[PDB]
């Protein structure tokens, strides 16, 4: 059965609710982004209308084989009418094609559902600026002050400088980057760009990236591994055993691996500046964990919410435990008293 925090009251609508079978009363299923925890349940046999971005719709059609007649892509930043209700999709600063949804209810209530997001001050000048929001369905992934991490730009700077140094020192070093879902493409694209290489990957991953509307993508990626010195592999294989094995397969073209694991937050964030990050090393293989987040930090989330001044907040992440729920509710109250709404 569908939880309450996936239902939009006063509508026939649900958000990211594909794993409950037919939800009673649902006339239209929204999908915020193409991440498995959110799309779980969709397939070629799904027969209800799915509303989403152009990019999520490309992935539904090509990767999950959803039939085209049930895919309803909407433009961003544009007022659209769905089953008689005005809606707007806004960029979520998450993975490619990820959206926030604004719903203008028939009775005058305005609801913002953030999907998964990384809050940014640029959102303060989108269509949110123009009107009041009553209820906020909020991505609370990192809702606790211990969750600090650098900007995406600082992290990419570190990665580019690190890769360029290593390969200029040793022209026979291979760079590997871990992946398991869409998102975080900047990591591997910025590194291949500084090295003058395309990025090499499996056919299944190339197919996924070809759905993303990234400009000049045919220029940046390839399935010919032999021609590339930046390789993508599954995240599970970014360990000393799995990297050793991959190096065997390259046939003596290379004698060293420098690998990157873009994680979210890790506890080494509470002690270490990005500048000071060091790898784990075994022989001719080094592994960097880099804190490239596509969710809000605590301070970014706080700022967004204190700017929006919602009347009610409904968390969508960390809702399973009472300790989590109580922690989150205390921070919402702090924020409201400090800003005075
Ligand atoms: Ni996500």
């Amino acid at each position: 059965t569908c939880p309450f925090y996936k239902k939009i009251p006063g509508t026939g609508f649900t958000v990211d609710a594909f794993q409950y079978g037919v939800v009673e009363g649902c006339t239209a299923y929204f999908l915020t982004h193409f991440h498995s925890d959110h799309y779980a349940g969709l397939s070629k046999h799904f027969t209800f209308p799915v509303y989403c971005s152009e990019i999520t719709g490309n992935l539904l059609k090509n990767k999950l084989h959803v039939q085209e007649q049930y895919i309803h892509p909407l433009p961003l930043d544009t007022e659209c009418i769905v089953n008689g209700v005005k809606v707007v999709l806004l960029d979520a600063n998450h993975c490619p094609g990820a959206v926030m949804i604004l719903f203008y209810l028939p009775n005058g209530t305005v609801i913002l559902h953030t999907g998964d997001f990384r809050a940014d001050p640029s959102m303060e000048r989108s269509l949110l600026a123009d009107q009041k929001v009553h209820m906020l369905y909020l991505d609370t992934t990192y809702c606790s002050p211990e969750y600090t991490f650098p900007s995406q730009q600082e992290v990419i700077r570190f990665a580019i400088n690190t890769a360029f140094e290593a390969v200029t020192l040793n022209p026979h070093a291979l760079v590997v980057c871990g992946t398991y879902s869409i998102g975080k493409e900047k990591v591997f694209l910025a590194i291949a760009d500084v090295l003058g290489s395309k990025v090499g990957m499996s056919q299944e991953k190339y197919k996924t990236l070809q759905c993303l509307n990234i400009p000049e993508i045919n220029s940046l990626i390839t399935t010919d591994m032999c021609s590339s010195l930046v390789h993508l592999l599954p995240m599970m294989q970014i360990n000393f055993k799995g990297l050793q094995s991959h190096l065997k397969k390259c046939g003596g073209k290379y004698n060293q691996i420098l690998a990157f694991r873009p994680t979210g937050w890790t506890h080494s964030n509470k002690f270490t500046r990005i500048a000071d990050v060091i790898p784990q090393t075994k022989g001719n293989i080094s592994i960097y964990g880099i804190p490239y987040s596509e969710h809000s930090s605590y301070l970014e989330m706080k700022r967004f919410v204190q700017w929006l001044k919602p009347q009610k907040i409904i968390p969508t992440v960390n809702v399973g435990t009472w300790k989590s729920r109580s922690t989150m509710e205390k921070y919402f109250r702090e924020w409201k008293l400090e800003a005075g709404y």
